[PDB]
């Protein structure tokens, strides 16, 4: 037999601030 | 037998902030 | 027998934010 | 015998604020 | 035998902001 | 023997804002 | 034996805002 | 023997907002 | 044997609002 | 003083394909 | 002194094809 | 003294193809 | 004194493709 | 004095492939 | 005095691809 | 005095691939 | 006296592959 | 028998800050 | 006198790949 | 006097690969 | 006088591997 067992609990992989990919800037 | 269980809780993997893929600026 | 279970809760994979996904700017 | 069950919440994968495929901008 | 069951309850993958596909601006 | 069962409840992929597919702004 | 069962609660899928396709403005 | 059941309930898929195609102003 | 049950209840693809194809205008 | 000129040229505004306000379909 | 000036050329807000405001099938 | 001058040319604004407001489907 | 022009050339703010606002589909 | 130019060329701010706002799936 | 002047070209701020705003899928 | 200039060339800030906002996914 | 001056060239901040705000998958 | 249990907590894997991809500047 | 210039040519600042903000996976 | 000069050539500051923001996996 | 001048050749700053800002990873 197999078993796999995942809890993720209230605020798991939550995003509350800023993601930027890429940024490009001149001046 | 083979079994696999996940949970995710209240507010998993939910956005609250800013995502941005891609930024390109002149000044 | 083979068997996968998922629980997704109240506020899961949700967008309470802003989600840009390409800006480009001149000045 | 296979067995799949998925359960989504409340509010599961709702938009409540901004999204923006693609964004130009001259000043 | 194969059985795959979903369940999405009150208020999923719903719309209560802006979405936007494409936005171009001059100024 | 194969089954799908699926269930969308109460306000399930409804828009209550604003959904736009294209803008494009001279000003 | 193939079966296929889908419900669809009170408000599903419902436009209560506004969807434009299209929009182009000069100013 | 192949089986598919569907079942709307109330205000699914119905209007009650703005729904515009294309929209052109000069000003 | 094959069977198709679709049903609508109340209101289903009403339009209790606007609908409108196409709009132009100028000032 | 105040002035303000538009110009729409040959097929501005003009629908040359399909435009669907609402759709609903069982299969 | 105010003014405002529009104008429209062959075939400004043409439809050459199909506009339909409201579409319900079933099977 | 206050001017505003826009020039849509020739096939602006135009829909040769598909705009679908809203889209609901079952099995 | 205040100016502000603006152009749009040939095919400009068009649609050649497919549009859709809202999608919800059973199966 | 002020002054502010914009000059949107061939085929600027067009969609020629896919928009889609909002898309809910069971299977 | 104030100026500013931006120009773009033949194919600024275009879809040629695929534009989703949000996607919930079951399985 | 004051003078801002920008330009954008033949293919700037467009989409040609995949931009998805959101994406939730029981299996 | 002040002056500022930006030039994108031919394919600037365009996408030509995939873009995700966010992702969410069960298994 | 093979077993494995993951259990992740309340706050697990999120972000409150700044997450920058890559970044480019000129002066 | 004050002067700032900037030049970014053929192909800077696009995305010719894969930008994800957030994942999540269960398994 | 004041003067700053900037040039990014051919291919600065663009993204062939992968940018993942954050990552969160079960097994 | 100031002056400050700055040239990037080449792909210079540009990503073609993986970029990953946070990893959470089980078993």
């Amino acid at each position: 037999h197999h078993q796999k067992l995942v809890f993720f609990a209230e605020d798991v992989g939550s995003n509350k601030g800023a993601i930027i990919g890429l940024m490009v800037g001149g001046v």
